């Protein structure tokens, strides 16, 4: 059936959530998994959310990402509202509509990161590994867990990301043949769900 995961949200607002779950039959719960259906996002009045983990991994399944203003117009007509009318518009950090969302459910038979060997490099802080790893595996990407593990093959194009501000580097490309990028890459690239260019990412690669 449906299942939902909550995401910015205080106690009392959470609550209500729970109440529009308890009253439609929904399973509500802490942490997202591919069981999950829907992520509801705290929004301004116009869709716009902070990008959190359950943000990008809700982008990543292609989930119905859709704003706490669902659940409490939903209360408040006393019905189960469309989920269309209600999904978040973007974010403070990538702009406030690219749609995101939208496009992740209408493209699920090409997923952004196919054909793709992606290799999360590295110390990670804000998001572990892991995550940033089922991340990219949604989004049809193959991980890599180090360096010498690229396929080195005419087929596959390889990824480094790193994200720098956790190794308390630029020698990267003196271990292997790859693309090394920035973590925001991927986040932008899942945010946007655009394959974004690497230009404005690559970090340097000393010889
Ligand atoms: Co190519």
């Amino acid at each position: 059936r449906m299942s939902m995961v909550v995401s910015g949200l205080t106690p009392e607002e959470f609550m209500l959530v729970y109440k529009f779950a308890r009253k439609h039959h929904i399973t509500l719960t802490n942490l997202i998994t591919e069981e999950t259906t829907h992520v509801v996002m705290k929004t301004d009045a116009e869709f716009v959310c902070e990008r959190t983990l359950k943000y990008f991994l809700g982008i990543a399944g292609g989930k119905w990402v859709v704003s706490y203003f669902w659940v409490t117009q939903s209360i408040k007509e006393r019905k189960m509202l469309n989920e269309h009318d209600f999904e978040v518009r973007g974010d403070v950090v990538n702009g406030r509509n690219h749609q995101g969302p939208k496009r992740a459910r209408e493209s699920q038979d090409r997923k952004i990161f196919r054909g793709l060997e992606i290799c999360c490099y590295g110390p990670f802080t804000n998001m572990p590994t892991d995550q940033l790893e089922w991340m990219v595996q949604l989004c049809g990407a193959s991980v890599v867990k180090e360096l010498s593990s690229f396929t080195l093959g005419t087929g596959v194009h390889p990824i480094v990301f790193v994200q720098p501000d956790a190794w308390t580097f630029h020698a990267i490309g003196q271990m292997c043949e790859a693309p090394v990028v920035t973590r925001e890459w991927v986040l932008d690239s899942v945010a946007l769900y655009q394959c974004q260019e690497l230009d404005t990412y690559l970090i340097p690669q000393i010889p």
